[PDB]
């Protein structure tokens, strides 16, 4: 059942790297199947981040395989799949890597500075500092061992970063 | 937790009928949120489409719930959501919209003739036609006593149909 004809492109980063606005650009321009994995989180989640509480692990586990089992089903179908999924830590990698052969990951990288000016640079919206700490805190960047990670300077305007992001996926 | 002001559309409708095509153009020029629906079979469904056996009403119960589910998280981050799912059986529309009081249907609505051209008008595909018939043997028109479905004509370019089905939207 798993065509390794077909890919399947996981985008990481931390919150303001530029996850979704860089991935309905590329799946717009190579023409492919692209989900947001923010929603595929069980009723239960969605509930608990709206009476205000931060999921734990144990929350994302459901939610992991839910994206994993979708990763599935987009490369039945097509060559080129982006999913968009913060990923932070290496164990959530690896829940989605799991019978996946064909998935990898792509990180856009950047330091704090880089996107703490992006954020903020939000019309209207206040921007609160540590949560973006906590971004860094939880970001566990994909070592060299991590071999199927691909890299992207977002340090970059978004279209240089779009273009990056097409050479690492036609690389 | 039901935001009553941000609502999702799902773009029904037979195989043929545009779905995945419209639907990409309104969520790209509308800049919102749009699911394809394929994408949340269960890992069952990936191997029993695989094998060959088609589905049936009741692989679908597991499909549309989490589907109904997806709709539930799309509109807590979004005022307009989109899904393309052909929803064809008045039933598979009742599932979706339980729980979701704040969703629609956008029926991509054309005659035999239309959409068949259509499918064949793609070099290298065969097309079967009894996959047709069958679609429209299943398709169960929204009647208007289901007072959520808007409807879409087909028979026009693809940019009407992208043009008419933001009407219906901003409408
Ligand atoms: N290369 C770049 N240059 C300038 N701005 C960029 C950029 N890449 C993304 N942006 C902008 O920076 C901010 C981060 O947006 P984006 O929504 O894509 O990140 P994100 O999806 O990773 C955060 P979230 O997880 O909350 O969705 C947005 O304001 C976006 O328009
Ligand atoms: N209004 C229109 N005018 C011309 N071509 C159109 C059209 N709407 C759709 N198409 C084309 O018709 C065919 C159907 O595409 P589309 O993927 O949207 O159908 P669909 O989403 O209903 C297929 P399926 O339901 O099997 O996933 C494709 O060739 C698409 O490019
Ligand atoms: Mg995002
Ligand atoms: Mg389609």
């Amino acid at each position: 059942t798993t065509n390794h004809d077909h890919h399947i492109y996981v985008l990481m980063g931390v919150s303001g790297s530029g996850k979704s606005a860089v991935a309905s650009e590329v799946a717009h321009q190579l023409h492919a199947a692209f989900l947001d994995g923010d929603f595929l989180h069980p009723r239960r989640n969605i509930e608990k981040m709206a009476s205000g509480e931060p999921l734990n692990d144990d929350d994302r586990k459901p939610w992991l395989q839910a994206l994993n089992d979708a990763a599935f089903a987009m490369q039945r179908t097509n060559k080129v799949s982006l999913i968009v999924c913060s990923a932070l830590k290496k164990h959530y990698r690896d829940l989605l890597r799991e019978g996946n052969p064909n998935l990898s990951f792509i990180y856009l990288k950047g330091d704090f500075d880089v996107i703490e000016s992006r954020l903020k640079a939000r019309k209207g919206h206040f921007f609160k500092t540590q949560m973006l700490v906590t971004q860094f805190e939880t970001l566990q960047e994909p070592g060299a061992d991590e071999t199927d990670v691909l890299v992207v300077d977002i340090d970059q305007p978004l279209e240089g970063v779009v273009a990056s992001t097409i050479e690492v996926i036609k690389k």
